[PDB]
């Protein structure tokens, strides 16, 4: 999972989850 504890933002630009 991509957006899970920290920030959607803070991780890549379109991830998986």
């Amino acid at each position: 999972s991509c957006a899970t504890t920290v920030d959607a933002k803070f991780r890549p630009n379109g991830c998986t989850d």
